[PDB]
């Protein structure tokens, strides 16, 4: 079987992306975050807490005739922004672009914090990471893609997410028209639960390419790209009037100025991010001080190749029996 789906992003900065996904009998379609650095497939529900609901669409498990409690299970999850949901589990009949995984563990929120509530364009998420990293308590649940992988085509999903326009989730299968050149793959590590792989290098635009070894995650729920304090400043030195700013909370630069490109390195090929895809625009409405999208990755302690990295390629999720990644020009 194969599954796709388009993923639109939410605002005009690419600051999300949102898939439509059918849950339930009859069907209940939620717009969810497809998210590679996490593993829960959670949404706004009938039980979420009124006062934490503000837009979303939810699902309604009584109304679904394939709904099941699982008995005693709950969730908890607190992400790398500081926000976090927690609640408790049915399984029901998810399809995503056609494909239909039964028995998928739906993670119902009882409580979402401020940011969810606020973003009143995300029903939910839909985890993509390993499900080593998934919530579930007392029993630990699969991945959508964990489940749907033995059905699929080709054990793969693929990311093709647009810059300022709509883009593509695509499950068992590789599409070779959404591409320029070859794909080339490189090596996982799974130890973390996140699909990390090793960059081996970068350029900051016209300049010279660093060969280093930069390790960081794939993933598509985060906006931007974070990388080694040493990398960012190489960048934002290149950008007039720029500067590191601890009240705003990263690189800021003047709204005036055009952006370099950045170039990330994939084995011995190159992906190549134009300057227009790191602005994210006014700092707030009407300022001239605008946020970067190459930010560091010092407070983390990890790097990662967000939306911000991830829209400039192609990339295969490949969940063989030794998973890998795979990049493209497009
Ligand atoms: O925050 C999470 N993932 C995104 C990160 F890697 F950037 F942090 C998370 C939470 C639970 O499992 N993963």
């Amino acid at each position: 079987s194969t599954g796709s789906a388009t993923t639109t992003p939410i605002d005009s900065l690419d600051d999300a992306y949102i898939t439509p996904v059918q849950i339930g009998t009859p069907a209940q379609t939620l717009n969810l975050d497809f998210d590679t650095g996490s593993s829960d497939l959670w949404v706004f529900s009938s039980e979420t807490t009124a006062s934490e609901v503000d837009g979303q669409t939810i699902y309604t498990p009584s109304k679904s005739t394939t709904a099941k409690l699982l008995s005693g299970a709950t969730w908890s999850i607190s992400y790398g922004d500081g926000s976090s949901s927690s609640g408790d589990v049915y399984t029901d009949t998810v399809s995503v672009g056609g494909l239909t995984v039964t028995g998928q563990a739906v993670e119902s929120a009882k409580k979402v914090s401020s940011s969810f509530t606020e973003d009143s364009t995300i029903d939910g998420l839909l985890g993509l990471a390993f499900s080593t990293l998934n919530t579930v308590s007392p029993t630990q649940q699969k991945t959508f893609f964990d489940n749907a992988k033995a059905s699929l085509d080709s054990p793969v999903f693929t990311a093709d997410l647009g810059y300022h326009a709509p883009g593509t989730y695509n499950f068992g299968f590789i599409d070779t028209t959404a591409y320029t050149g070859s794909i080339t793959y490189t090596a996982v590590s799974t130890k973390q639960g996140f699909w990390e792989w090793t960059s081996t290098g970068y350029a900051v635009g016209s300049g010279t390419f660093k060969s280093t070894s930069i390790d960081g995650i794939a993933d598509t729920g985060t906006t931007l790209l974070y990388l080694p304090a040493t990398v960012v400043s190489a960048y934002w030195a290149q950008v007039s009037g720029a500067k590191s700013s601890s009240s705003v909370g990263g690189y800021v630069f003047p709204c005036s100025a055009t952006l370099p490109s950045f170039t990330f390195g994939v084995g011995s090929a190159r992906i190549v991010i134009p300057g227009d895809y790191i602005d994210f625009g006014p700092i707030s409405t009407g300022s001239s001080s605008c946020f970067g999208g190459i930010q560091s990755s010092a407070g983390i302690g990890i790097n990662i190749f967000g939306d911000v990295a991830l829209k400039a390629a192609f990339v295969v999720f490949n969940g063989a029996t030794t998973p890998t990644l795979g990049f493209a020009s497009k």
